[PDB]
């Protein structure tokens, strides 16, 4: 919306979960700089009344802060003039059946503001637009049916007069889509599936290119055996970016449903693909599959940070992506030409590299290593030693970009995985996994499960990296004060230097941070705030109370020591300078 573009241009507000349309997560405020964030103190706190996983980050537009929760996805409107008093509250009624039909915690990844309306995508696949000053329902539409195993954990994307939302359910045999609804009306405009025939992919067979060449007719179904594409996966629970100068919406599709690969023959397109669609029509100008025929649930849902950089001496519209598979992709966001595809974790071993010799015949395909390939070892056989784990080198936690240092501050994971798949029959509403997993820290390092690194995407190199005991599940935020903020799973809110990376601030929030750092300015004073409350898929053992080491799809036993540092939470901590 133009409202959204109006809000981005004002740095004192946060109208998008991704800070800006480009998902740079870059703040122009420089009051809290690299030489005074040592002197940061807590401004005020606020609790949500909700436990389990608090992902995302609160909105502020003007003098009202909008806070979201996990299930049942309550929204609080806090009047900053009234001392964070709750102006209005919207607690929606949703059925508790929806929670066992969520793979990956009750998490919700936040709100969006557009044209005097707050838009919330509930866990039961319900897109609601609330009045920004009232909290009254303008309209409400159900995007999917959790009956069939379809939930939502992601946020919305408001573009012009439309709102494009995603759907989750990769672990439940859902064939998925990215759907746009009218801002004022709530009426469905178009729906572009990740999988299926060309008419609901919204693809042009002769004009939409992948790796420069047109994808042709029946691009999806040529890689699927029979009607397994209807149970085909490829869902959309990540962040979406948008370029107004190119009129293109960018997202990534998730896993090809089942975790057993020989039961799932073919390239399984278009799962695990960078998508670039039109906002009004929904049909894609270009696309690119990063992980053809996924064997490890390396969901390509992660944010695509849109940059304008100089590549090879020529200024080029760029798109940078940190996939779970372990490769930091740099792409032309206009053509789709894959420029850089290097590893941002040196212990990743499932592929030697991504083949980028333009005439290599394996062009654009990662060279899968035979020893770390779950299908080549076969069903009912344990694939030991795969790095990264199924949660990937980096999961939902969004990376930040600073246009002044030109680097990408990405919070990563340092865990690996034992993998053993097996055949499972699909049943609607039930899990469609087919794998027993067990995770552990990376074997040849400092024993920690995470790293906060800076990334040069124009050459594919790690400039510096800060190790962390547990993973770095908190979203990063870079600001013009040459500081980068991020939250750890022991409850720490850390601020480091933009170039050097040395820790400058460290504060213990009440629970582990899986949310993203935001900042705002109220009455001329800059405040930065972060949501606490551990969960997601790194805290699934604490969120669901799981005790078995193999439960939680392998992550419950891997993060066993996490309960020595934190419990469940649901608090928002706001920071500022003393002035
Ligand atoms: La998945």
């Amino acid at each position: 919306n133009e409202s959204v573009l109006k809000g981005v241009a004002n740095p004192a507000e946060q109208v998008l979960q991704t800070v800006d349309y480009a998902n740079t997560r870059y703040s122009k405020l420089d009051q809290i700089n690299a030489s005074n964030v040592k002197n940061l103190q807590v401004a005020w706190t606020f609790s949500t009344g909700v436990l389990r996983g608090h992902e995302g980050s609160p909105l502020v537009v003007g003098n009202i802060m909008y806070v979201h929760t996990p299930f049942p996805n309550i929204v609080y409107a806090l009047d900053l003039d009234q001392g964070a008093k709750i102006v209005w509250k919207y607690e929606p009624k949703q059925d508790p059946s929806v929670i066992p039909v969520m793979c990956c915690d009750t998490v919700n990844r936040g709100l969006a503001y557009a044209d005097g309306a707050i838009l919330l995508h509930q866990a039961d696949t319900t897109l609601v637009s609330l009045d920004a000053k009232s909290g009254k329902v303008n309209w409400s539409v159900k995007n999917g049916d959790p009956s069939k195993g379809e939930t939502n954990t992601a946020t919305v994307l408001p573009v012009k007069d439309k709102v494009i939302v995603g759907i989750s359910g990769g672990e439940f045999g859902v064939q998925c889509h990215v759907t746009a609804y009218d801002l004022k009306s709530g009426k469905k405009v178009w729906r572009g599936y990740s999988i299926g025939p060309d008419d609901q992919l919204i693809v042009d067979p002769e004009k939409t290119t992948s790796l420069g060449k047109p994808i042709g007719k029946d691009s999806s179904l040529k890689t699927w055996e029979g009607d397994q594409w209807k149970t085909g996966g490829g869902c959309t629970w990540g962040w979406f970016s948008y370029d107004p100068k190119l009129d293109l919406m960018y997202y990534g599709s998730g896993n090809p449903s089942t975790w057993n690969p020989k039961q799932r023959p073919g390239d399984n397109k278009w799962s695990m693909t960078i998508w670039a669609r039109n906002p009004d029509t929904g049909m894609a100008k270009w696309v690119y599959q990063m992980t053809p025929h996924d064997e490890w649930d390396f969901d390509g849902i992660n944010e695509m940070i849109l940059t304008d950089q100089k590549f090879d001496g020529k200024d080029r519209p760029l798109l940078t992506h940190f996939d779970r598979n372990g490769f930091g992709y740099t792409l032309d966001r206009a053509t789709g030409e894959v420029l850089v595809a290097e590893k941002f974790d040196p212990v990743v071993n499932w592929a030697t590299k991504v083949d980028l010799d333009k005439g290599s015949k394996t062009y654009g395909r990662p060279l899968v290593v035979s020893k770390y390939s779950t299908e080549q070892n076969g069903e009912d056989v344990n694939s030991k030693g795969i790095c990264p784990a199924a949660l990937g080198t980096k999961d939902q936690q969004p990376a930040a970009f600073s246009p002044k240092t030109g680097l990408f501050y990405v919070p990563t994971n340092h865990v690996c995985m034992d993998y053993e798949p097996f055949r499972v029959t699909y049943t609607p509403g039930q899990p469609y996994v087919g794998a027993t997993l067990s995770m552990y820290p990376a074997p040849g390092s400092h024993g920690g499960m995470g790293n906060f690194i800076a990334w040069d995407n124009l050459q594919g190199k790690i400039k510096w990296s800060n190790p962390e005991q547990f993973s770095a599940w908190g979203g990063a935020l870079a600001t013009a004060g040459d500081v980068v903020f991020y939250g750890t799973l022991e409850g720490f809110l850390k601020a480091v230097d933009s170039k050097t990376g040395k820790e400058l601030y460290k504060f213990k929030t009440p629970s582990g941070i899986i949310g993203n750092v935001m900042t705002y300015e109220h009455k001329g004073k800059q405040h930065v705030a972060v949501l606490s409350g551990v969960g997601g898929w790194a805290g699934i053992g604490l969120a669901a109370g799981l005790t078995d080491p193999n439960a939680g799809l392998g992550a419950v036993g891997g993060y066993a020591a996490l309960s020595s540092y934190t419990n469940l939470g649901g608090q928002l901590t706001v920071f500022s300078l003393p002035n």
